[PDB]
């Protein structure tokens, strides 16, 4: 609600952003048709999904500054570094559907699926990256909690991209083997993968724009967030098979692609020697039949019921955390966002 | 010569490089596996080439900085710094391997052809750039200099960023139109995709760590250096067809990935139309027999001695820039690196 009540501005304000990054180059004309090629880039790959993230900047600023220092300049640094969070994202994206080998994204075709782009999407992801920087700089400048907000940036990029590494490495290509989707592991993966950059790092920036550079509120901050962080990408797992690709805008390649998903740690716990063998066989693998097989195995076992009860008990464990650690912060912070992704 | 009396301490210092990127993660057990991946990603591809551009960063540094304040400590700030600028190589060749079509790079197969590791080496580019923002802060938080620093890293990987987009949008695959190979369009490319990381973004990293933070003393060390990167570009593309694979460490793929080189426009500006419709009928593609066949009618046109004619008179335009622009910085700064670079 109070996300859906300030998104129209923020989806509006994406004029002026991809304005200011195709006009600092007007006097370079010589790289016209790259600075073409990044308008495109941005146009396909900063739109059609939900905004959550850079939403939750805005929102968590005019929630956490006071309003008459608000002003119209203050605003506009709020929300430039709100996409800043969804350009992060666009980059994460682009390279995660090259290196998954997905199909669609926001109820289109995966950028680098389209003909003529291909892995030249590579370089595109990094100009996305680029993007953030230019921004900050163009923005932010001469704000006290500038160097912060770099930091907070590269650091967010550094965490996602180890999170990323453990997400390859557990699941190699042609290589069953499901004694390494454990629950620790699991963990581990969706923390640095999904939880720093989606649930911290967009708060974080509006802490720190709002003066709270506190290491000791920043740490009780991320207690909440990376928590949220967890359920969030296990909800990722549920909806990339059992999801309404309608709705999800995108298809899912888990059980094709080897992912140790929370779907698959959470079968490997209820499995007999039957059911694991049949798993084992399924897994991991291109065919539709295998793929099918392994998603009745699922059903078998009522993972979506036991993925129902997770999101009840997920949520009730969320809130505790919020009545322990929200203080100083408004607890509306992190009550708008559990609140936009429970249910 | 001043690079080679200094090239053994640089490349012994990689230890404590990929020894402070693992041991700075030690209170986190649990990306150890992560960890390990970048150990690998870090040994196979930040190690074997020349580490020039690394070199000029601590050459120049003994050069610009009075030696009563060449400290061990500021000393290791130097080939830190000198690393990252290797880093952001290791990064963007990595994905240019992959973009390109590459087989061998520094006389082994590209790191995103090994067995095991293919598009996961997106991933793998992306954690080497991460990792320079770690060692700059890792040692070069507290210096006076260290947001210049990562200001320089950053415009210098947009700017690589938008040549590369230049490179590509150029050489559309399947695409032939020799009419987009022109000199105005070539210079572009280069300036951005070579120019400003391999000769600006060195010297300019040692000239801010020696307090050298003036506009004017920047753009003139940059009129010199982005000349320099201008000629050393055109010399890459020379040596992609003519150049000696044992020496050169790897193979040529310009003629095969349809490339704005400077060989096809210089044999586009001399070429009868016979000439210009075979070479329209035998670029860009991966047929042995259709690249030879370019070839042929590059020496048929004796480009290897035109070449060798733009190396002499390169090299005096360049010593003339020196002349003029090099104050108030030692012309040794500049020599050493012009040097290194011709013949
Ligand atoms: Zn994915
Ligand atoms: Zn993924
Ligand atoms: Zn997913
Ligand atoms: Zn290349
Ligand atoms: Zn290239
Ligand atoms: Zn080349």
């Amino acid at each position: 609600d109070v996300y859906a009540q300030e998104k129209q501005d923020f989806v509006q304000h994406f004029s002026q952003i991809v304005r200011v990054l195709t006009e600092d180059e007007m006097g370079h004309p010589e790289i016209g048709d790259a600075i073409a090629r990044l308008k495109e880039v941005l146009e396909y790959n900063a739109i059609g999904g939900k905004y959550n993230r850079g939403l939750t900047v805005v929102v968590a600023f005019r929630e956490l500054v006071e309003p008459r220092k608000q002003d119209a300049d203050s605003l506009q640094r709020a929300w430039t570094v709100g996409w800043c969070v969804e350009l992060l994202q666009a980059f994460f994206l682009v390279a995660d559907d090259i290196m998954d080998s997905s199909l669609t994204r926001r109820g289109q075709i995966c950028w680098y699926q389209k003909p003529g782009v291909g892995l030249d999407a590579i370089n595109d992801a990094n100009l996305l990256e680029a993007c953030i920087y230019r921004l900050l700089k163009l923005y932010c400048r001469e704000q006290p909690y500038y160097l912060n907000l770099i930091e907070l940036f590269l650091q967010s990029s550094y965490q996602t991209e180890i999170g990323q590494t453990l997400d390859l490495l557990t699941a190699p290509q042609g290589n069953v083997d499901l004694v390494r989707f454990t629950e620790k592991r699991y963990k581990s993966i969706v923390k640095y993968k999904t939880a720093f950059y989606s649930f911290y790092l967009p708060i974080a920036a509006a802490m720190y724009m709002a003066g709270i550079d506190g290491e000791k509120e920043h740490a009780n901050a991320k207690k909440i967030l990376l928590e949220m962080g967890e359920f969030f990408q296990i909800q990722d797992d549920y909806l990339d098979l059992f999801g309404d690709p309608s709705v999800t805008g995108k298809i899912g390649t888990d059980i094709q692609d080897n992912k140790c998903s929370w779907l698959v740690v959470q079968c490997l716990q209820r499995a007999t020697p039957e059911q694991y063998q049949i798993l084992k066989e399924n897994y991991g693998q291109k065919e539709a039949e295998k793929v099918a097989r392994v998603k009745a195995l699922y059903e078998e076992l009522d993972l979506p019921a036991v993925f129902l009860q997770y999101e009840e008990d997920s949520y009730s464990h969320i809130m505790a955390l919020i009545e322990q650690y929200a203080a100083p912060l408004p607890p509306a912070v992190f009550l708008g966002l559990a609140r936009k992704i429970y249910k």
